[PDB]
């Protein structure tokens, strides 16, 4: 029923660099697209964004306590934060890691994720439709 | 309209190991699920499997010449074949790389792909629904 | 006389995963155990926890200015934060690094600490008694 | 005209360790020196410091939206934060990375920067005059 | 009740280098301190030292057969001996690894231990009080 | 008073590749700019260039014997010559290492310098103004 | 009762290089020796060779479905094929990996095997008697 | 007299990607150019291409038995196949390895060849004339 | 005729850990099995075990002087001792290295042997039958 | 029309070591062979050799200014000199790198070249005919 | 006056392998040569050999307590023993490390020494005269 | 009879840094000491120094042609020059590599030598007596 979509650092800046990297959809448009899709699927999507690791951790803690699934795009913290990994390892419902860009076609440091080994699955490089596809996985799960 | 789904070595063996690793769906069931989904999406899915790298290359060559999109699960060749990478780099339509298992939760050698850097995107660890989600991306693309 | 016990990200979640990883004592129980032990030793323990690196840094800054000893369990930041290391290098009184779990029996990335080289000493894998043993070292120091 | 000087974790502690590492100038003195130099150059310097990555990111976001140049000394986050790198990659005006100490004469982990590849340039080991020299580059740019 | 304290190569030389590295307590004084503490705790400590790996192995074998806990400071063999690791993996009662010096502040080769992954826990850099603190852990265990 | 500016291999070729890499100023123009700036600062700049390591070493030897400061852009020898490093380690007055290009944005092999650890400081990626900024540091030093 | 002996690329060329590397027995002689030994042991040996990975995979698939033991000398694919590893991981009866030459005395790349971690055991450097010794292990198993 | 030219995976696709990578000559044109050159040199060139490793191995086996020289462009198998290396090590006449593209200017994984250490020589980056130049070496050999 | 079987550290402890790792046969049973097999083969087996490297070296020295073959299971010293390697390099008769467990399925540090490159051959993971199979190789040699 | 052949350190010593490494042709003979071939091709070859990096750089500078092609065998500087690489990157006409010996069959340090990534192409292991084959490429270019 | 010459594992076997590796002088001859040279120099040489690390450590301990210089050829323990390094770090008089063979021309693992960083100096590859040359250094020291 | 002593970059600067690194003997004093010792040994020592690699190479070439032994202290080129290695590999008489300082106690980059693998032997850390000891080896050779 309830799905948490959690976006990390810099994801509030969607639609401000060249559409080359992350597409032309803004974060507000993203929230709207996700909500619309979620309703069609008979889910409720709670979509939140923060540039603060501590805030992200608190959202993951609540999802852990509620046994709610998480779609998480951690931004740069994907590649650097053990703390985020430790919080996500508490989750009992599925965790789908999403990257808008194809990280495997960028710098080598983006090709490692602390989150992938503990996630249910990972979607990269399908732009913002990656979130919609994750919702749909969760609706069937 | 037409989408090629190409499965590589050992994928014909789906449903024969413990459902732990790859799920309980057989390859024939997979073909059927994909075809059914593709028709609902108004696509035609051509689904093929081989344990022979040369056969896989020939299928990729035809997709390149037809400018058709490919959903490719290369099995073990993901981690080892430059030749497959070179064939896939000719593709002008999208290439979505799919892994049934979450390779990031397994041996370290499964965490490298020669295909990811040239793919449009990658879906891992969502089981066979990963193919269905790729079809759906392509139907919107 | 005064000892600061500083816990970092996710340590507020003690007692919520399987007792396998970190034991069944909660953070509030931990505070209570530490305070009781500290009083028996004729010390005052100030025990604080935050998931925010900036808050942790500020607590370390105050300990540096007061020349007070610190028992620090930085959680995931142990393995990732140079900033925390830089703050701890100002400390003139002892710094004892504590890990509840035996990090050497877990993932390889947990086997590196930015803090160990600048700490007085390190206690790992003795569960929450690791804090009590650190207090006792400080009472004799 | 307007230049942002952004200092990251622990830079508020300038003048509190042995003058060996970072010199004897405090952060307030630094702000004053920079402002005085900036006025002589006919610039306005906005100088800000935070130990919070999220706050640093927000300052970089504003500089990106205003197309203003940034002189950035990220402290320990230089060596660890992809998120900071991603925010700085939006900047369209110059980015000069500054380190007070000669990081190349210290620990090996200080010899890598996530920021250098996307900066216009880098000044290290010239103490606080490194900021003044960056201002002067920007006044001619 | 019975605890074995086993010291490896060069530990008989305690109190002969500058107090900088290992302190000014000799091995005989160490035995005496440990015995006194053990009696206060209502334990019996059997404290033994050898520069011979084979002798150390035989002591570990006996502790394994008696199901007795071991506090082990293996000296240089910590970083080099698989054989010692294999003997210690038989132990069914706790194994606490102790280093007098903070190995993390010395040469990089001292930062790896073959023993840590199989030990219950590890205490480093607290000087000879590290042994006393291990005894106290065992008295509560 | 006297400052030596020493340029190494290929720096005589300034202004001959695309202005992309090193700018459009020639070496003769560079000498002129440096001299003009030095006079304004009340310094005398002795500016020399050679493609011969032995000649560079001899210039560094003379600066060492005269206790004169050196601004050194060693070209490709930055990344390869221990001999140059050994000569520069004799210098008792400051050594400022200068790179015209941002080496951190180029090939990985340009990101290591044998000179940085023994230099007073390093300026990269500020083009030829990097020399002028070094002069100004020295005038205040 | 039934044992499959599977030889991979280039093993059909036995007896054609200097007897230094692989001995002077041809593949046909090898088949004959194995059959003779197998009969003495009261086993039936099915001995097959191919330079085609796909053919090797199909033979391993059949052994998996029949629950038959495999003695496998994969030739160069030992060091390179994940696909072969994946097929061999299905085997429920024993898998003995055999190398005629002592791979540990040759190039470093021959010292890694994708098969060893999933094999029951490995025999190297005992020439063709390695096959006979594997048969004998299986006859007792 | 007789020279074998053997092309591996994807070389049948010459002239189908942008002329940037491999030139605009097709494989059929290549065969024709080689034959014409060979006749001028008084040689007979047997030119063959396959995407199948097993087929390539069989061609190398025949060249080994006939003591005929080989010009080999193995495509992606250059970087991945030990089996191909093992077959080529049987060759008693010269082996010239040819790459159309300059592999040293591409991805790092293309800069390693299993074939180079056992080849007589290697020609890279001279396009299809690399084959013609190899023929000419063999005509003088 | 005479074969030396030499077992190193911890091999006297066979049959004392879970049969999972090394089987349920004790060292005395092993000696008996080997002797019985050796007599059937018309050999004399001299079987010795020590936890002392110096004792092992002396046994290898005697085998070198007598030109007698050695079956050696060095235990943990396999992975760590150059001295043992140097002694074994004197042997003129065959040296067969034996491991009871499949070291390739355990920790990565067990996957390197200082002995394999100088051994005639290596048998791993066939339990105690590995010794019997080595005897049989030697009886035919 | 004009082609520069530039030989680096030790190439003046051709014909003085065992013909095993570099052949029996001296440098003077090499000059003569190249000149004769060049005339047959209707080219003029200017062939020069120096053990001085600075002299080599000056020759490359002149070829850059004249837009003349270079055949360069840099000797040991191939593997060590960034300065040479930087000079060769100015060349607008083709650069063919030549090695007489097959560097891939020698020490590992000879398998890296700073020149290959910026060269048009590379010929190794064809002895002195490698120069003649490069001339012929240039005559067709 | 008194100099200790300490030889480690396998050095008692001098003169038993091909004179290629270590020369044809036996250990007894070596003792005699050293004694004769020492007397000519007006020194007393105490020459001892053991294959037991513990015995070597005890000899080093005595040299440390007597403040006597040591010439040490540790054999294979050079490359493997931290314990030996720790004992040698107590020595206050000079420590000269000697290797008979040129370890730099052998396996790569022989090119690392735990002893070199703490030795006064090192002599390798001068055969047994290396000991005589060390004595002579000590006689002048 | 004749021995060449060849000193490389910066060795003309002996006696100008703190006696800590290289001692207080100047190069002229060194020449004098060597000559005096050589005469006592009935040798003639030709002692030469240059900061120019090309000059060093030419001296090594002459020693190769005269079949004269070389004592070589290459300075920083020890760690960086393949060209020097290639010249020294021609030498048929002994080559003794000498370092005044103990390079193993300094930076890690000084612990690799391109010369050691081809030298007869190596003396490090015995100061200038290292040259005298090399002469004496050569007088007995
Ligand atoms: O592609 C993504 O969605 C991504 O997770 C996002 C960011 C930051 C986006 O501004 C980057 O830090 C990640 O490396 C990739
Ligand atoms: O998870 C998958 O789908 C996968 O692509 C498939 C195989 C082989 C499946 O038998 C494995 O070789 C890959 O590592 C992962
Ligand atoms: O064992 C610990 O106490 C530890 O410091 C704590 C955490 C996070 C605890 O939730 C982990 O991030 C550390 O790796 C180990
Ligand atoms: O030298 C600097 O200015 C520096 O950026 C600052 C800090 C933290 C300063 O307390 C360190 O974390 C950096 O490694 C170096
Ligand atoms: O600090 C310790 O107690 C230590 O275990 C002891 C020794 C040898 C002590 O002489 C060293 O070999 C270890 O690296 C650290
Ligand atoms: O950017 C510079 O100034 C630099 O020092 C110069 C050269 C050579 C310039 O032709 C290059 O070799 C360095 O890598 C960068
Ligand atoms: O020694 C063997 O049997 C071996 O498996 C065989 C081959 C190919 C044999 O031609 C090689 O590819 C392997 O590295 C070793
Ligand atoms: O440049 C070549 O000729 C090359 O051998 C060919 C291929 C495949 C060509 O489609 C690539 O796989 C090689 O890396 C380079
Ligand atoms: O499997 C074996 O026989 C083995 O040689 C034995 C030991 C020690 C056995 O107690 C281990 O040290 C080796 O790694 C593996
Ligand atoms: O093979 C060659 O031509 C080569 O370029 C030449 C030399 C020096 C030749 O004396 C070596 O330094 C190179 O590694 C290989
Ligand atoms: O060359 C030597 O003297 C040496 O120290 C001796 C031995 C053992 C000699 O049998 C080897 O273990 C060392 O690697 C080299
Ligand atoms: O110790 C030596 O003699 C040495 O060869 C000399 C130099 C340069 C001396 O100024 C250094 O470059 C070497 O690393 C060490
Ligand atoms: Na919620
Ligand atoms: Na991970
Ligand atoms: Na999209
Ligand atoms: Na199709
Ligand atoms: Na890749
Ligand atoms: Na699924
Ligand atoms: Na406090
Ligand atoms: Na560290
Ligand atoms: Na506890
Ligand atoms: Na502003
Ligand atoms: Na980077
Ligand atoms: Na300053
Ligand atoms: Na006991
Ligand atoms: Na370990
Ligand atoms: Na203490
Ligand atoms: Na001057
Ligand atoms: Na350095
Ligand atoms: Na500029
Ligand atoms: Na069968
Ligand atoms: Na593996
Ligand atoms: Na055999
Ligand atoms: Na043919
Ligand atoms: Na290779
Ligand atoms: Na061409
Ligand atoms: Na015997
Ligand atoms: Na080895
Ligand atoms: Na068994
Ligand atoms: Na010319
Ligand atoms: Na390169
Ligand atoms: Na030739
Ligand atoms: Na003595
Ligand atoms: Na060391
Ligand atoms: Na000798
Ligand atoms: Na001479
Ligand atoms: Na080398
Ligand atoms: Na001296």
């Amino acid at each position: 029923l309830i799905v948490n979509v959690i976006n990390g650092p810099n994801l509030g800046r969607l639609g401000r660099r060249e559409p080359a990297v992350y597409g032309g959809t803004t974060h507000d448009e993203l929230v709207a697209l996700i909500e619309r899709e979620a309703a069609e699927l008979g889910l409720k999507a709670v979509v939140r964004q923060s540039d603060s690791e501590a805030q992200l951790l608190d959202w993951i803690h609540q999802a852990a306590d509620a046994a709610e699934p998480v779609i998480l795009n951690a931004g740069g913290l994907t590649h650097t934060s053990v703390a985020l990994r430790d919080a996500c390892a508490e989750l009992s419902a599925p965790l789908i890691e999403v990257h808008i860009s194809n990280v495997h076609a960028r710098e080598e440091f983006r090709r490692h994720s602390y989150l992938s080994p503990i996630a249910t699955g990972v979607i990269v490089g399908l732009g913002i439709q990656g979130y919609l596809l994750a919702l749909r996985y969760l609706a069937e799960h």
